[PDB]
């Protein structure tokens, strides 16, 4: 791909984070803590899953960023509506306002309803996310494999401002403690 020139500097929004998450001082890295991180509750926080939003809101244009997923067993990445449900149980689907991919139990899937199997030959250590607001497109790229396409959502009905979306996943196994990291431009 040649989307690198739409690079945007994303930072994480602490106020949206699940109360177990630990966000770095530079707001570029997030990981699962082993306990509640001693923050007050608020209506923005994702309550049921280890999720957080980027601070940036996008309503037009073309945007690109990259995320490091090295040594994780489970995660989900993409964008979502600013208006997504924060409390209780929900599925990651375009009907619920999410355009995402995930790793779970040794398989990669796109967050459609029902979910779609992804075909990845080189397990990625870094993911590129491209959003074209006007075109209604969200695309995912395998940076480890020379930028190869992973998945494109087209005919997207955003229906609102978009925010970068992150899920570091649970760490029931003891093998998923590693952070998600926003990679430098
Ligand atoms: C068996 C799957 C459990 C699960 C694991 C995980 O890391 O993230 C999730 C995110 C979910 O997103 C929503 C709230 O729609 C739903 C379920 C999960
Ligand atoms: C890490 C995020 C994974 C996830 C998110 C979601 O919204 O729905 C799921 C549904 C799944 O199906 C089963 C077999 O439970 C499995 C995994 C997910």
């Amino acid at each position: 791909h040649h989307h690198h020139h739409h690079m945007v500097h994303i930072t994480l929004d602490r106020n949206t984070a699940n109360s177990w998450l630990i966000i770095s001082k530079d707001r570029r890295q997030v990981r699962m803590g082993d306990t509640h991180q001693n923050v007050s509750d608020n209506k923005e926080r994702f309550s049921n899953y280890p999720m957080v939003l980027g601070a940036q809101r996008f309503s037009s244009g073309k945007m690109y960023w990259e995320v490091d997923v090295t040594q994780k067993e489970a995660w989900d990445l993409g964008v979502c509506r600013d208006s997504v449900q924060r409390k209780g149980q929900f599925s990651l689907s375009p009907e619920n306002g999410f355009w995402t991919i995930w790793l779970w139990q040794d398989s990669y899937e796109a967050g459609t309803s029902p979910q779609t199997t992804l075909h990845i030959q080189v397990p990625p250590c870094q993911i590129g996310i491209f959003v074209d607001y006007e075109a209604g497109v969200v695309s995912f790229y395998n940076i480890t494999d020379h930028g190869s396409l992973i998945y494109t959502f087209s005919e997207c009905v955003f229906a609102g401002p978009l925010r970068p979306f992150f899920n570091v996943g649970f760490n029931y196994s003891g093998g998923n403690a590693a952070p998600l990291k926003l990679c430098p431009l």
